[PDB]
């Protein structure tokens, strides 16, 4: 029993982290096979970050300008290219610790673990979600860029995030491992405001199921609702509209607990309308939305 | 910027996890050098757990009864002994992935990371604290026993926790790596109630400092207080009494922010007395007490 914000074991990713230095800029790189992936802004001076022309800046760089260090061992760069907002540095040695991996571009509401690194050295691991506004709420200081987000299915690491920038509101933006930003963000020091941070309704419901499975049942009520009625309430509270797809995905949690998805929606509706009245649910005083239905089933079933 | 509940990178510990089977019971073991550490209740049938005599039960067990599997490779047991509530199984092979390590017995209020494992296989990592009642609030299903809690200082893993049991209130009890339970708990299926779960005042203050460092300042007020006055308020709200030792430990955070510890106590006092009024602090609607001053400085300074 008990339910905790839980990250994937980080070892498989720790083995992929290197330091990338271009001139006087240091950040993190991801070494998979004989390629090191890092944010292209490694090539920039802070001066450059106001309106960088990355193709023009990159012409001035040679393979020997990219200093790549794995532990205290230097890797030899034999090639470099820009793909969108990331650099791929070809090194002369395959990473012996390369796990099975995939590159995946996640959707908003999807959760992942982040291994925060400084100088190619892991400092810690925490769990994130891709917000509906394509930001993530991270913990990232200067030097953390190139830190990656990932899911693990048994032996296969699916890399979904690379950290690139902090908005002046202290939220985080980055790319998939093809170097394409999530959302409308650009790797330039300009005016970039996040949109509405809407609550991931399907994740909140999954977490309410997790609460019931673990003894927290006080918010269960005598009511039911319809998708259309629930959604009127979701609209008012900046929740994502609930779809039949969300209802289907919650089916296993519905089945295990014997609480109809729409009944749990009517519970969520009363919580939105009435608040927690100073009570808590799984040790939280607000409605947690960074557990997916898949996350809840995993943690409740003990999958490795 | 941003501040997240953050666990140590788990790789060094992932490399120490094995499966221990005695008869029909399977749980996790910790392989350091040529010793595997596991909870002694591995030797029990559920029948045995009502009033086990571990010394009597252990006489019936030989080295060949302890099945120890690291990945898909079996380790040869060449010796076994009981130390308090843990078994030490001597194996004929040193774990090649043994990190630098220490065994430490932590105090209440101290935080650590847990690598939840099933069948010697890591499922995830999360951050805990030793509660003032010597429970921890974990995420642990059947088969998770022998999962360990740890801190990392650069290269050295300090093992502080091994998971042994769940109280019928869904909180967790376990041992240091010498097999001594935290608090009054025993590895028997009997009536064991947790004491008062008091709030770790020094951790809450550290987290309020983390909030200021990251832009959340709305709760800063015009007041100050004294230790004695603050403590009257802590008593009423089941907070640990604040000592000069706690004030000293918060000195670096005081220094960096320019907010006197006692001023921050007067902020905490108003929050205890008035509530959050539906506001949040670092994305929480309650007062977080599972970040130590050391944790806040680490995450705010980017130590690896
Ligand atoms: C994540 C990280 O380490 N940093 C430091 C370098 N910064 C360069 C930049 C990119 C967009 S605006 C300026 C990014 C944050
Ligand atoms: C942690 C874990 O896997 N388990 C399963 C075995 N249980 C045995 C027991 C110990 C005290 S009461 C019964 C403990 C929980």
């Amino acid at each position: 029993s008990g339910f905790r914000k839980m990250a994937f074991p980080s070892g498989k990713v720790e083995g992929c982290m290197v330091q990338v230095t271009c001139g006087t800029t240091t950040l993190n790189g991801l070494w998979l096979d004989d390629v090191v992936y890092c944010p292209r802004h490694v090539i920039c001076t802070s001066e450059d970050m106001l309106n960088p022309n990355y193709e023009d800046l990159l012409i001035r760089k040679s393979n020997h300008n990219f200093l790549v260090q794995a532990g205290n061992v230097q890797l030899r760069v034999i090639g470099h290219s820009m793909q969108n907002c990331v650099l791929k540095l070809k090194v002369d040695t395959a990473n012996p610790k390369t796990p099975k991996y995939k590159f995946v571009r996640i959707q908003p509401g999807q959760t992942f673990s982040v291994l925060a690194c400084y100088n190619g050295s892991p400092s810690g691991v925490y769990q994130c979600a891709m917000r509906p506004n394509f930001t993530i709420k991270g913990s990232f200081l200067n030097g953390s860029c190139g830190s990656v987000g990932f899911n693990i299915d048994y032996d296969c690491v699916s890399f979904c995030y690379m950290h690139h920038m902090e908005l002046p509101t202290g939220v985080h933006a980055g790319t998939d491992l093809e170097g394409n930003f999530y959302g409308p963000f650009v790797d330039r020091q300009t005016a970039q405001a996040a949109g509405t941070d809407t609550t991931i309704t399907v994740n909140v419901l999954a977490w309410l199921y997790a609460a019931v499975i673990n003894g927290d049942r006080w918010f269960l009520n005598r009511f039911t609702t319809t998708l259309n009625d629930f959604n009127l309430v979701a609209m008012k509270y900046n929740y994502e509209p609930l779809t039949q797809d969300h209802v289907d995905i919650l089916g296993p949690l519905s089945a295990q607990t014997g609480i109809a998805v729409l009944d749990m929606c009517a519970s969520l509706k009363e919580l939105l309308q009435n608040g927690m009245n100073g009570r808590t649910i799984l040790g939280s005083a607000l409605l947690e939305d960074e557990f997916t239905p898949f996350d809840v089933v995993r943690q409740c079933s003990g999958v490795t």
